């Protein structure tokens, strides 16, 4: 007479009891087989160290309340019912640290021996362990503990829909285009107790996620590179051009911007600064070395009124070493004399100071072709650093 | 007696059964039809690539138990419901990253037949794959999958209440100013299956986004155009004017500042850098460059101590070719003649300096020259690539 | 015996069905009056285009079942029932993009005749089409469309409480101190239907805003003017001192730095830049044709030795137009002779320098003048255009 | 038989209706007594012009129908009855902007004369007037007014629960370590009544709020007093040495930076700049003053070879005034006539040289002087405000 | 017959009130017996001065009405009862100033004598008070305040689960890779009371954090220690050079960009900056003393026409004490008399400068090995300083 559904959802769900765990006999626990997938990583914020994920999760238990004959229901197998109408096991994370914002599957798949299958999308926000050690390469591993907050083992119990090898190769729903590659989702059954009788299932699903470097390599190398490239620009001017020491200190003041900019972006843990951060300070040693053999330099050429003649081991040195490696008529004789010694002297201090830049000149190009060896040496280091990893 | 409305919802949700599948025959699933109206594009976030988008929705299902004859509650053909008395199909988005915050319609219409139609406006916080590698000029295709969450193609399926031809044309309510531009929304129907019985019915409606560039031309182009500019006004200072070089490198932090921080505005993906990056770092070359340049002049022009006479190959080449291009009286003699010697090597060193400044004046007059016409032609090749995308 | 409003309560809400029309004849529509006055404007978003307003909104609509005769009941005439015990109409807002956060009223007040009347504050996100072309003094035109989402005109129809020039007039309780100034709310009924039946009522609020410039004017003009006023002051350097270029390109990069950090604050819609980027762009083309004037005169006045005597027409036409505007003694006279050949081109040279340098300052001095006059006709503009706003 | 509370609840709860105004005389309002103390402000945001606090908040009101004698209940004269379950009054603030988000207190205490009790606190979002025109030093007046929203005062009517002395006395558990310090809470009741019969009753609590000016001593006149003193100390260059006008706009673009920088903590409202902005642009005032006379100077001492002998006047005014205040042989002949008349021009311009360096360095001591008397004063005066306030 | 969860559930939840104190004689309180561990420290806000926590909680108080027998219910002795279902006490936090998002856990445990037990997490957001003033080595004080907001001690009393010594010992779950490191958390029971009668239960966890130092290292002393040891390497560029003012000008203006940069990192309170502001602005004072060395020894070595020859005072001073601690031939001879006393003026010149150079290169030998003597106790007594911490 009436329909199928119609008297099936009177047969079960009349006289049911929804805060009753769901066991005819009080002893044996309800199974709860759980699966977990992995829809997208929506943000992983180093700094509070919490992992925002979105998953597709089910999850299904007998409900021994819930059965029927299907030859009675006109051979209904299965039908839909409402998730406030029955118990709901209260699996949740452990990892918690904020209730995302999910929506609400209204409906429940029950089956004739009372397999009720559970369909529900999660927004996790949990808290992990993010190590920056190897920032631009780093491959996390966080954990999702699903487990009943209050029932112990005795009551509820956590099991696998799949086995843990296939919940391991899915990356199927995956969205993969974001700066977080999925590796695996490892699942690992463990029981939590400080008691000795309190025990609690739990099922961790050890997610490991790889970020993508290809966001850093321009916001990171390309800065860096530039002006190193550009320091080995102005290393070309003069010493005695007198715009060599502003250019440098100019490069110094952009490089300071430049990192005290960049920080911004560079995570910080209580492990401190990344790996990176040693090549950063690298770089910018090299620059305070090129700014202090330009100073050197300066101070060898520049002309002043108490430069002595170059000595004679220092000029040994770099001229070869360095070299090779790269009466009234009495009265007007007196004023002719005066003036001729005048000049004479100008002339000397001329010639000192012309010794002296020739000096800083051989030193300039021999510490010149130095750092840029030094540069060279640096990059190839950092390129076979790279490879290895690649 | 009674009202007509009161009689017909006490006949209809007396008795009746809001957790039951409305159909009398089980194996007949609800056919869902739907329709979705795009009303604004709130916010398109490449970073964390989610699309939030405000949906005017509709959709429609035959409720076998909502069925009256007219005649018998005063030729009443249409009420309206409230929601929470019906059954209400699960119809949710899989591309969900975040529920939306949007107002809760209360009532649905429904005809003497059992049409219930359910209006309601939804926000979507959907994942999508941004591509932006056309930053400026980008044009996104996000998906918004319609489906039901729990039930299967046997409970639940899904078509649409206008023909998709009518839907791709929709542009109607489309809030306009802001951003982003729709294009199209292309509906398409799907079953998605991982399972040989398991099948859900899917309509994915393809949102189909165009960036607006006039956003970013003044962020963009005039920054650069008008240190390109700069660039070239600071070409006219003389090479020996000892400010060339402080003028070149001043320039070149304003641009590097200007770089770093309009990488802030710039997006970032898996892809990298967007293709105008190529265009910026092509620019900052350009930049070098000039700075190489000036460098190198200076370098010419540059008088000091060490300078030997113009090599002979060196002054022909520029200052034809590229020109061509562009006794006390015996020690009275004495002291004269040791001061017409002093004298004399003075000016032997001013006019070597004064040659040597002539190479570098004509040898910056071509390379100024050679930088003018390079500019013009990049400027050129970027009008010509904008102009065949207009 | 009982309390009056017991009973009446009784009489009322018992066998009383909230989810009914409350309409005896189902033919004839509830009219809902509504109004709306504005208490603030939290927060007017150019970049998304939305925004967040606090409104006081009333209505009321006729309900027919909750009617009595006030004699039976000790004469009371109204009593306050719960919102959640009656029917209450949809009417929400067309441009909501974001449901707002609002207090929850519970209780309506219900007359012995069955007006109903519901008061409600409401925080509305809308949508709205902001033209930042004056930004500012820009206008906004703003539209809060209210209606019933699922009735159409035939069920539920949207009228006025007060008359429209009422509501126009209405800016007692809004809150003033705020960026933003309410000029009007204008209400106007129109009728939205893309189908022949289907016809749904609306209520248009314009509500018109404006931008208070007074936020901006320390903000935006005295940076500018300030930099303006460097520039002058910067310009009497003499144009051979070696330090008017560094000067002028440091206030360059200023103008630079402050352009970039002020684009931060300065909106950015479909219509590109606002109309004051105009203005902005003419003052850094000012400053670029100082730099450029500042770079000629240079190039004019700097000496170096291939400087030739000034010609007579460039003489002619600056000095006289723009000022007028503004034997061993034989060997003792050849080395003598030699001397004074040396020294005589060293004067001649020393008297070219001068004779190019005076060209030179009396065309900075003209420059300067004509550049002086540009500034004061470039502010008198932009006051004159003030003016006519005020 | 049964326990007290349960007997108690029963006869209390049962037949009660949650949705009628307790009153058995409708003609008698219920004067809800209300009380606030303040927990904390959580945050002054002058831009929206916001005020959020927290407060803790009790009301009570007399419940005509919660009555009983306590002999027959066991001698008990209060129980906890839950809030969901009587009538609660609709009591909530007009300057409401923002729904905050408080905890739900659940129960509330009933007394056997029906005085009921209700205990909740109250996070609230409510829009002030923020006058920021003493910055600083500004003192707030924030009003809260609770009133019903629905009820008019015939219906229901507030009062104090403790007297209006006792609430402006309280200051006990306010935490106080923040920015903002609160002086007083004064109730004070009016009506509010924009129609002849339709008044509300409503009870301002104006919180007085003043800010702690210890914030901002290091962030807002440190910078300014260093960037002073570097100011004098740079000053002390000699005025010929080529660096001091670099130093000054160097300086200048510090100042300019650091300004830019500022402003995003500077608030900004209606009266637009606050009252410190005019120290500010005073200080930049004086430096441009110091660098417009630094230039004056420059052009002084400037040697170039259009200088001719000081005029009489100013060496008389300036080098007293202001430093109390502070044959063969014949042609031998001509070639040594031409010489010495060579060597003499010479000496005639360094001398003419001299004599205006001289002239440029009495006046940069006189103008120094004076200088720093006035950024003394300036200081003095800065102190002699700031002591008067303290 | 029926199930034994069925049975006991029936027997328990029917005619069960939940809006009533469970106590069969209501002049003993419940004794509700709290227990804390904290799992994370989300966020400590120095600037609103809230602390974020996310804390494991669990609670169990006598319940006398869900009491039975277990040989009655097939030996059960304890089984879970849905939370909405039975009365729950009130406790909340008083120090809360925004209520958090936590997970709500539908079920509680009922034990065969009537222990309720209560498990669930709490996110909190409490204010407290940071005191910054040691910041990157500060060890915080937070309360957590838990008691029943309504009730007073005669109604609802709080005690402790476990030992307060076990409560202080436990860091078991606590996500320690933060920057927050938790040392203790310590619970004391008071009496809240400003009534004689209306005493309310409390009981205080006092939360004791610690923050690591390690993640402002590198931001803080990194950037100050670079600065410092490049200006002892601009230290070394000649006086004389004309590029030492630029070098050190520059130099602090980029220490002033990464002191006002940094200082959005640094937080502030009441007490206004923290204790290392003060080591901040004595490393600025130590480079403007370096500036101000380089001005006064600039303004002794420059060479300008109005030296006069080194006084014997200084000239004795500085170049032991300091030096020992670091007819037609009558007309002939007038011409050359007066070229010879024109070269003797310049000679004169030039040795008088020579003198002061000399004079200003002691001094400034002198007062750089000063300033780094001063520079090197600095560091040695920041190092001894650390040490003792450490
Ligand atoms: Cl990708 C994949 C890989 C293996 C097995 C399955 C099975 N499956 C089918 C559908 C489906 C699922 N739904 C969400 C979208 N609407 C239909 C139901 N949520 C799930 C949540 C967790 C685990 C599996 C599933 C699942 C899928
Ligand atoms: Cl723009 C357009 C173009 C063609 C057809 C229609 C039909 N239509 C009429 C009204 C209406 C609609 N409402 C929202 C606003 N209050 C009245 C009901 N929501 C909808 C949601 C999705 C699809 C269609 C509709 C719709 C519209
Ligand atoms: Cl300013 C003004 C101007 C004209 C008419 C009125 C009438 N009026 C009186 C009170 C009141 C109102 N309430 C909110 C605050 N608690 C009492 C009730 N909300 C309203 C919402 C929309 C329109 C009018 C009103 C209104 C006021
Ligand atoms: C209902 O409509 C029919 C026509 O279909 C008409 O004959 C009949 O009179 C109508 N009844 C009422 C009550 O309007």
């Amino acid at each position: 007479t009436q329909p199928a559904l119609l008297r099936l959802s009177d047969h079960l769900l009349a006289n049911y009891k929804k805060g009753v765990r769901p066991v005819r006999d009080w002893r044996k626990p309800t199974t709860v087989s759980i699966d977990v997938i992995m829809y997208a990583i929506l943000n992983v914020d180093e700094k509070n160290q919490v992992l925002t994920t979105y998953i597709w999760y089910r999850q299904y238990w007998t409900d021994e309340f819930l059965q029927w004959t299907p030859e009675d229901f006109d051979n209904v197998t299965k039908l839909s019912i409402p998730t406030d109408s029955i118990w709901v096991p209260d699996i949740l994370i452990n990892e918690f640290v904020d209730v995302g914002k999910s929506p609400n599957i209204p409906y429940v798949y029950v089956h004739h021996r009372g397999e009720v299958q559970n369909y529900k999308p999660l927004q996790l926000v949990t808290a992990c362990s993010l190590d920056i050690y190897n920032f631009p390469f780093d491959v996390q591993n966080c954990s999702l503990t699903f487990t009943s907050w209050l029932h112990t083992i005795q009551d509820i119990n956590i099991t696998l829909w799949r086995s843990p090898e296939e919940v391991r190769s899915d990356k199927s729903i995956f969205i993969n285009q974001g700066e977080w590659e999925l590796l695996e989702v490892f699942p690992q059954f463990k029981e939590f107790s400080i008691d000795i009788s309190n025990s609690y299932a739990e099922m961790k699903f050890y997610v490991i996620i790889r970020r993508r470097p290809l966001f850093y390599a321009v916001s990171l190398l390309l800065p860096s590179i530039f002006l190193m490239v550009v320091d080995i620009v102005g290393f070309c001017l003069p010493p005695d051009s007198g715009e060599r020491v502003s250019f440098k200190i100019t490069l110094l003041l952009g490089y300071s911007v430049f990192l005290i900019i960049v920080s911004d972006t560079l995570p910080a843990t209580a492990i401190g600064t990344p790996l990176i951060g040693v090549y950063f300070v690298v770089c910018m040693a090299l620059l305070v070395i090129s700014l202090a053999e330009t100073i050197f330099i300066v101070r060898l050429v520049h002309k002043q009124d108490l430069q002595r003649p170059v000595p004679d081991w220092l000029r040994h040195l770099v001229l070869d070493r360095i070299a090779w490696i790269l009466l009234a008529v009495r009265g007007l004789l007196q004023e002719l004399s005066s003036i001729r010694h005048f000049l004479e002297k100008r002339d000397e201090m001329r010639e000192v100071a012309r010794d002296w830049l020739r000096v800083g000149y051989v030193l300039d190009r021999l510490l010149f072709r130095i750092y840029l060896l030094a540069v060279l040496a640096y990059s190839i280091t950092l390129v076979t650093l790279w490879s290895i990893w690649h």
